[PDB]
């Protein structure tokens, strides 16, 4: 199968995670094809993969990383009826709003038809070794799901 993934990472926590998860995946006769939003992928991209992975981290009230929310917005004229999904994220405790940019990013998945095929991971600031375990487990989940 086909896999995408975009993430947003602004100081590398995020960053970290979507590169074990992606690796791990790579090691399975899948493609994953692992984008940045600081590229400026188009939300429609997304219609052409099997499995949509997405990573962010959360900003200022509980918001979505400022670089997500063009392609956020875009996601409201794409189908992904069909595709399986799933969301990770670095995420700070000292803030009300944890991780909610991974939950904000579940919620639009599921209303594009997506079938969200496992809870959203999130970790604390940078991944401490059971973190990147958690990591990996969350990719070999994630193929398994797929067909
Ligand atoms: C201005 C600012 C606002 C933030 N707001 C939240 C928030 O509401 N909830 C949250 O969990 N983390 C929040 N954070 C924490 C970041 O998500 C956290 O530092 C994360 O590790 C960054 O991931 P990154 O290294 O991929 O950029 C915010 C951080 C900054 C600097
Ligand atoms: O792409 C726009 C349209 O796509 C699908 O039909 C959605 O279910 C609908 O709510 C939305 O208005």
């Amino acid at each position: 199968s086909k896999l995408v993934m975009i993430f947003a990472s602004m100081s590398g926590n995020t960053e970290e995670m979507a590169d074990h998860i992606a690796g791990v995946i790579r090691e399975t006769e899948n493609e994953i094809e692992v984008i940045d939003i600081m590229d400026s992928p188009e939300a429609s991209i997304l219609e052409q993969y099997d499995g949509i992975i997405l990573g962010a981290y959360t900003w200022g009230d509980g918001d979505l990383p400022d670089d997500f929310l063009d392609f956020y917005d875009a996601m409201d004229s794409i189908d992904l009826t069909g595709k399986k999904a799933a969301v990770f994220g670095s995420c700070d405790s000292a803030y009300p709003k944890y991780g909610v940019a991974v939950d904000i990013l579940i919620e639009k998945l599921q209303e594009r038809g997506a079938a969200v095929v496992l809870e959203g991971l999130k970790v604390e600031l940078t991944p401490e070794d059971e973190d990147v375990e958690k990591c990996l487990q969350f990719g070999a989940e994630f193929v398994k799901h797929l067909s």
